[PDB]
């Protein structure tokens, strides 16, 4: 029993994490066989980040000019290249460490484990789902830029986020691995800003069957109700529509509770319109939408 | 900024989880040098659990009635001998990639990682703390047991919980790595309940004082209070007494935001009486105390958001 936020083991990004300088700068570098990829801003200063023309700066710079620690042992660099916000450094030293890995984008909604990382070692891990504004709430301080989110889908390592910045009311922005920002972000000093977020619906009710799994029970209904009425009360709310998409995925779920997903979808609507009346759920006084369907299923099957 | 419930990096602790079977019972151990560490009651069966005679059921296994898989390949049992509630299986084979490490038994309040871990191999990280009542809320199906708890202070591995049963309300009980129970709890099918639990008052106020460090100062107000006054109006809503030990681990988060812990103890007393009116503290709705002082400072910035 139980329900806990909960993230992948971290033992084969851990292997990945190197230190990069550059000038007076220093924050976190991937290893993946023989190149290091990190956030391009690492070649900026204050001033050039004002309006950095990140082209004409990198070509004025020297491979030696890039300072790469891998716990103790330097790597040398022996190329750099520039991939949309993501500069990858070949080095001579394949990562003998290198998981089995791919680069994927993932969708709002969607979760992955961040492994925080301060000087090239790894320091926390904790969960984060990509909000529907492009965000994601995390707990980072300066030097933290290159830590990564990941997923495990086999004992292969999905790398989906590494972290650029801060935002003014203190959440996250970065980019997928191909140096693609999540967002309509930039990698300079101008005025930006997270744009007004919902609560992932699917999510919810993944939670909510999360809870009856462990038997918590007390909002559920005789009531049911239909999609359309449902996403009335969503966009009232400022929960994002659920579509038959989201429906069929929570299939596993009812199937396993004996909640029909519209079933549960009456109980969400009365908590929207009614609050909680003084009560918690698996321990919280607030609605969840940090876990997705398969975060559910798999903390509550046992999958390794 | 912002602020997370945050583990541990697992990897030192994966390095070590193997798979332990005895007769048709499968759980994991925890494989450091030449040892490999597992709850002993691995050699029961379902019957054996009401009264079980562990002396007497562990004189009858040979070294060879304990098979050890260390992801594919199979250890050798070349000893085996029993320490309070954990088995000690000898194998042929030093862990290569043992960390530096020790064994520390904790006390309530404090916090630890969980590596969730199902047929020696992890599943998941999370972190737990040790409840007053000397339980934890964790997330363990069956197959859980031998899944430890750890902090990792500079590169040494702190191994303080190994996972062992699930209590009926469903909270969870486990020992030290010297095999002492947390709690007075026992490895027998017994009525044996948790304790009403308590709030961790100490690190409810850690995490106060997380807030302020981050930039929220909604909930602070301009009263004192004494030390008494407090742990009276406290114990009315199950908190724990809070005592001059838990006033001096305070004072670092007192000095970085300028709030007296007195004062700061006076504002918890508010939220208390008046709860949030619909506002959040760092995200919550509930007043958190599975963060420590000690993990407050180790996340929060240095250089209070005033
Ligand atoms: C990442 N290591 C990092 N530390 C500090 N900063 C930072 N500080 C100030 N401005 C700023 N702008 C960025 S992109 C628009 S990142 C950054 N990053
Ligand atoms: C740990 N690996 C585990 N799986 C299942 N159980 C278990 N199941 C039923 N009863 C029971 N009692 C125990 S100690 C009193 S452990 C256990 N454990
Ligand atoms: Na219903």
């Amino acid at each position: 029993s139980g329900f806990r936020k909960m993230a992948f083991p971290s033992g084969k990004v851990e292997g990945c994490m190197v230190q990069v300088t550059c000038g007076t700068t220093t924050l976190n570098g991937l290893w993946l066989d023989d190149v290091v990829y990190c956030p391009r801003h690492v070649i900026c200063t204050s001033e050039d980040m004002l309006n950095p023309n990140y082209e004409d700066l990198l070509i004025r710079k020297s491979n030696h000019n890039f300072l790469v620690q891998a716990g103790n042992v330097q790597l040398r660099v022996i190329g750099h290249s520039m991939q949309n916000c993501v500069l990858k450094l070949k080095v001579d030293t394949a990562n003998p460490k290198t998981p089995k890995y791919k680069f994927v984008r993932i969708q709002p909604g969607q979760t992955f484990s961040v492994l925080a990382c301060y000087n090239g070692s790894p320091s926390g891990v904790y969960q984060c789902a990509m909000r529907p504004n492009f965000t994601i709430k995390g707990s980072f301080l300066n030097g933290s830029c290159g830590s990564v989110g990941f997923n495990i889908d086999y004992d292969c390592v999905s790398f989906c986020y590494m972290h650029h910045m801060e935002l003014p009311t203190g959440v996250h922005a970065g980019t997928d691995l191909e140096g693609n920002f999540y967002g309509p972000f930039v990698d300079r000093q101008t005025a930006q800003a997270a744009g007004t977020d919902t609560t992932i619906t699917v999510n919810v009710l993944a939670w909510l069957y999360a809870a009856v799994i462990n038997g918590d029970r007390w909002f559920l209904n005789r009531f049911t109700t239909t999609l359309n009425d449902f996403n009335l009360v969503a966009m009232k709310y400022n929960y994002e529509p659920l579509t038959q998409d989201h429906v069929d995925i929570l299939g596993p779920l009812s199937a396993q509770t004996g909640i029909a997903v519209l079933d549960m979808c009456a109980s969400l609507k009365e908590l929207l319109q009614n609050g909680m009346n003084g009560r918690t759920i698996l321990g919280s006084a607030l609605l969840e939408d940090e876990f997705t369907p398969f975060d559910v299923v798999r903390q509550c099957s046992g999958v390794t």
